[PDB]
């Protein structure tokens, strides 16, 4: 047997590989998002991860570089952008931070209220604001997956219902169609695990960009964002994540998870941003194999903030 | 002026902040619905902070005895986990802020009471009190007066208890469960005892004064998660966002909080706070203001 593999010599990169390959098959127990027809095309068995450190060290494994739409992960960015624009007190008069009346920014109703209060006299201006914030974080203007956007646009009855409800009850500060457009467009913003790992790292460092060496989000906005990820980030599994993983985290229906670990007293003692992708989702709406990866890392590396 | 005071540090800070925040107790009231509770001096405010080396700082009415009320929910939850194991507990109770309910709310807490080991209320409470002794180092005093005034007027809890019995979530009889739940609530504490239980949770169930593991670590983490997510009634999200420490309130005005190892208190700490005037959400008004102050000044957020 002239050709073989090498028998060898602790190591997070090696562990991430072994774990992605072990958790990959479990995708057969979940589904790709159905209520958006464009997301039903995607291959289910995909699993990728990126962990990023403040010194620039990046480790990754699996499908870490495949593009996907941010979906609900964008609720965190629009929420941040709205606080930066309008200030925390104004945003919190219109949106609840608890897991008519205001709604939580991590659910569709509060996220629509948020899009509507972005600054700008049109959907285009609101979006340029949101992209300028996105660009200070990831260093580039985000790409809209227009296929995904248009198929969301034609079938968005539930979101139109809510938006009209919010306008009735005077919790939309903009027109319904204008609001839908902004909201559906942030959802269709593209990224890889790498981009979300970076936003995660920045939040882990209280809005400080450790690559650019700038304060890019105010500290109190970053805190507020993480509190919402910990309490409301994993839909109706947020309590379970807090108890069994213990790391602030945000999922989307395309299969992204953005997670983070703040500086704490090996590995990743300076903190880290985490980007996971696994398009097969569970009954709660969270990436199935991605959730399993994150729980394993958190338990194995003792990442819990508790 | 032959006689005077002195011209001019967490201890000094805590004294100044208690004097500052005490007057704000005029914007709330003590609990009405428990008649024996709506009778306490509304203007009280006290605090104890406990470090794992033994060091203790206290200001105000830190040594005034009060009933634990909902703080007891964390103990019985922990006690049920230690007895039955986590998997058994989480089949009957939800960790989300017939269906199971959350253990931090009345309905979940009644279920937990009903699963404590023992075939009567006395045996269930005996395991509970003995767990409590391993934490604070004494068996706890029960406020029999608070208990029997709550027991006479406990319609809502009986309604809930019979609802849980109907839907199959009570592993005991209704009157038995109600007795256990109402007595756990009337267990008595000072800011010091709850500071100690908070210190122990901050160390993952390790008693840093005694040097032994008293709560298993996974149980201890689960208790902390539940406090951060559900511990402050319908203000838990606000506390997470602007305070950032796992905390649990009680309607008698107690708050137990804790800071994990992460200056000051780099080794972590337990916090016991008392402030009988409560707000609309059911949390200590001035105790909550104190806690938010300390957390912001000393950057305690675990975020
Ligand atoms: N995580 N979320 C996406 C949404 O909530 C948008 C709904 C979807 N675009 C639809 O309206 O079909
Ligand atoms: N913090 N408390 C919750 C309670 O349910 C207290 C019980 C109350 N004494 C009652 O009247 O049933």
């Amino acid at each position: 047997a002239m050709k073989e593999l090498i028998k060898e010599h602790i190591n997070p990169a090696l562990q991430l590989h072994d774990w992605v390959e072990y958790y990959r098959p479990f995708a057969a127990n979940g589904q790709s998002a159905n209520y958006i027809p464009a997301l039903g095309k995607v291959n289910d068995s995909q699993l990728g991860i990126c962990v990023l450190e403040p010194d620039g060290t990046m480790i990754h494994a699996g499908d870490w570089n495949v593009s996907f739409t941010m979906q609900s992960i964008s609720k965190v960015i629009s929420f941040i952008a709205a606080c930066m624009s309008r200030g925390i007190p104004y945003v919190l008069d219109r949106v609840d931070v608890e897991p008519g009346k205001p709604f939580n920014p991590m659910i569709n109703a509060g996220a629509l209220t948020i899009a509507s209060i972005l600054p700008g006299e049109s959907a285009y201006e609101k979006l340029e604001f949101l992209y300028s914030v996105m660009e200070t974080l990831i260093g580039k203007r985000p790409r809209i997956h227009e296929e995904v956007f248009r198929s969301e646009w034609e079938t968005a009855h539930r979101n139109r219902a809510l938006a009209y409800y919010l306008k009735e009850t005077n919790f939309l500060e903009a027109e319904v169609e204008e609001t839908l457009e902004v909201y559906l467009k942030q959802c269709a913003m593209e990224s890889t695990t790498e981009d979300i790992a970076l936003i995660g790292l920045i939040l882990a460092h209280d809005g400080y960009h450790p690559i650019r060496h700038e304060q890019v989000i105010p500290k109190d906005v970053a805190k507020l964002a993480k509190a919402l990820m910990l309490t409301c980030g994993m839909y109706n599994a947020s309590g379970k994540y807090a108890a069994f993983v213990g790391v602030p985290a945000k999922s989307g229906v395309s299969g992204g998870i953005m997670a983070l670990v703040p500086p704490s007293a090996q590995p990743f003692q300076s903190g880290c941003g985490i980007g996971i992708y696994g398009p097969a989702i569970d009954e709660y709406g969270n990436s199935l194999t991605g959730g399993m990866l994150l729980k394993h890392m958190a338990q194995e590396w003792e990442l819990s903030i508790f």
